[PDB]
């Protein structure tokens, strides 16, 4: 089975899946692409919670590159991607964020794999 879009939790969660929102939403990219990204956010925030959801330190941290990543302008095409559904939000959180950096690997899913 897998998890709904979750409750708000608290003030950490809820800022932390409303930035990567705020990512989606700095440019009109998701509205080209006709993708709601509210949702979005929350679908890749309860797949990396999993492991990140500890608030301590890593949860901190961990959203704020990840927002750089869906904003980025040496990998554009890396929230295209996601947006267009070509790679879903489970496989984009259990992707490293080398992997994602790289313009090959991003476009590379079952090519000679």
């Amino acid at each position: 089975s897998h998890m709904p879009v979750p409750v708000t939790c608290d003030a950490v969660r809820n800022k932390c899946r409303e930035m990567l929102t705020a990512a989606l939403q700095t440019d009109h990219d998701h509205v080209a692409i006709g993708a709601d990204c509210e949702r979005l956010s929350a679908q890749i925030e309860e797949c990396i919670f999993r492991d990140v959801g500890n608030t301590d330190m890593k949860y901190k941290n961990r959203v704020r590159s990840r927002i750089s990543n869906l904003k980025d302008a040496k990998n554009p095409d890396l929230r295209r991607n996601v947006l267009c559904g070509a790679i879903t939000p489970q496989q984009i959180a259990v992707m490293t964020s080398e992997e994602m950096a790289s313009d090959e690997l991003k476009e590379i899913r079952k090519a000679m794999t």
